[PDB]
């Protein structure tokens, strides 16, 4: 009784799935890009330990256009697919792909939090 749904709006970038197949608690199932991926979550291609890449004038294309893997919720069984890759998807909202059998399980830590 729970839809797998990303964690922002952009586009389908590639599927890890099956449609009739089980899932995992963290398993890749799908991906979206967006110009947003997040200021402490995303670890971005590669990073600055020296001067290798000359940030001083670096290439900007290599920072950027990230992408968010969407990961099951909980182990289980996955559907099919509604959409297919190359196509725009908004936030959780869109309901892809969903998620049956097993207890909706949920013990995340990233943003967007009113429990405190
Ligand atoms: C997603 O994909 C992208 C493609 C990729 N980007 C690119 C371009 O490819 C993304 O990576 C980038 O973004 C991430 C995070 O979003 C990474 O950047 C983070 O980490 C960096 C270090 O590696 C930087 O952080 C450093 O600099 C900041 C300031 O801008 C902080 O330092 C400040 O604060 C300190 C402590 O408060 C020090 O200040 C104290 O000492 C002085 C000395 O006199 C003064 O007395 C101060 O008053 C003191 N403080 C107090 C309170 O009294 C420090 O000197 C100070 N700097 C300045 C200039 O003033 C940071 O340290 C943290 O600071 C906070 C508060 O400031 C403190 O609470 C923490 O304890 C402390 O850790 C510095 N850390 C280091 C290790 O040097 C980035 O700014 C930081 N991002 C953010 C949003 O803060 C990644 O490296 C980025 N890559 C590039 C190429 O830019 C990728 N990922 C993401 C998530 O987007």
């Amino acid at each position: 009784d729970v839809i797998i749904k990303p964690q922002v709006s952009g586009v389908i970038v590639n599927k890890l799935f099956k449609a009739g197949d089980k899932v995992k608690k963290g398993q890749t199932l799908f991906i979206i890009e967006q110009d947003q991926a997040s200021k402490d979550f995303n670890r971005s291609k590669a990073l600055f330990s020296q001067s290798a890449i000359s940030q001083k004038e670096y290439d900007s294309s290599l920072a950027t256009l990230d992408h968010t893997e969407i990961k099951a919720p909980f182990d289980g069984t996955i559907g099919d697919a509604l959409v297919n890759i190359g196509d725009y998807v908004s936030a959780s909202t869109t309901e892809l792909v969903r998620v049956t059998n097993l207890n909706p399980i949920y013990a995340d830590g990233s943003h967007h939090h009113h429990h405190h």
